[PDB]
DNA sequence: GGGAATTGATTGAAATCAAGATAGG
DNA sequence: CTATCTTGATTTCAATCAATTCCC
């Protein structure tokens, strides 16, 4: 129904993992990464919500990941309840929630394939291509978060991330103004150095 | 509504990637693997789906991983537009979809998790925990995949999972009867090798 | 009998350990 | 100024390469 807004200090936790997954988000402006951690520290980021992204988003009782925010972010927020009361009325939400929740598990799918089988240049090639997509402006990539950020999306250490981005830069595929301003320079040879579909 | 029976041999091809997601299946006996491949061969096994596990369940149009018969195997059937048009009849059929969908997300969510982080050994012993609550009669698994099987599911090489499944063994953690036939001796110690939550 | 599994030897890619260089605040 | 990022040195865990052995 009628969303309201909210903002969240870098670092600052929106949910945790397992806390009832009370409200639904829209990233507005900012960024969120969404994770779960191994009691030694150790952290698989599962995804990065970006502006337009809608997330946390439960079937069930509770957030399965937590997540923060990586920059100061503003939200728009609605209850869980009013969406599953719009969904009883209306054949068309359930269909979009159903939908939204799909989307969530074609990425995951992708990112296990990534995490299990794809080679550190790879996964690299793979993550700057899904950014170049989602976030690029006039062919530039203004990336939010930090190279230990990227290393836990990529399950990878932000050591071996530098070092891809640093040959990569070397071979004249990425330009950069500062590190995290990044401009891709051909998309073609980096998409050349993710692996390929069967 | 009326579901059909067919079945499948030994590494038959049920649906494959990116094909039309046109009918939704539920393993009757058998065994079933979901997996994406990159073109040179590497493969990451993204579920088993055991008896009474539902597969095939698409929002979208196409099936996103190619699911193979691990061993012959039976299933039910039914259209996935005939599932379409109950969920738009009854609130309830369409809030199971979802959910389904829904488990699938959480599985994937937690195997990342696993991909990205977890040693060999945590995730061999995550497996044998997830295999023993989803197959085990009276305390014994038959598990029905090879070891390359286990590898591609886990992220490692079969040569990997054997050594982790000979050191549980020679530990007195899990016994044998033939290499597939595995009785867990003691389910806390494997637990403790798994990696626990934050 | 023969694909599957175990086991051993060695390599290798990424992690870890350790300085510096960079550049945002 | 101080995190973050880059770069280098070295280690390590799992992969790869290579025979046997065990069972279906």
């Amino acid at each position: 129904l009628v969303a309201t807004e909210f903002s969240y200090r870098k670092d600052e936790e929106i949910y945790g993992e397992d806390e009832p997954a009370e409200y639904v988000y829209q990233v507005v402006t900012g960024a969120v990464r969404s994770y779960k951690l191994l009691s030694d520290g150790r952290r698989q980021i599962g995804a990065f919500h970006l502006p337009g992204d809608v997330f946390g988003l439960e079937s069930g009782p509770s957030h399965r990941l937590a997540a923060e925010a990586i920059i100061d972010t503003s939200v728009r927020l609605v209850k869980r309840s009013s969406l599953e009361k719009a969904a009883g009325i209306d054949v068309q939400v359930a269909r979009k929630l159903w939908a939204m929740t799909a989307g969530e598990l074609r990425h995951a799918e992708d990112h296990m394939l990534l995490l299990g089988r794809k080679t550190a240049m790879e996964r690299v090639a793979t993550f700057l291509l899904e950014m170049d997509r989602r976030l690029a402006v006039a062919g530039m990539m203004a990336l939010p978060m930090s190279r230990r950020d990227i290393g836990d999306y990529l399950g990878l250490t932000l050591e071996t991330v530098s070092r891809a981005l640093s040959q990569l830069h070397t071979q004249g595929i990425l330009g950069f103004s500062g590190a995290r301003q990044i401009v891709l320079r051909n998309r073609q040879r980096l998409h050349n150095l993710d692996a390929a579909a069967a």
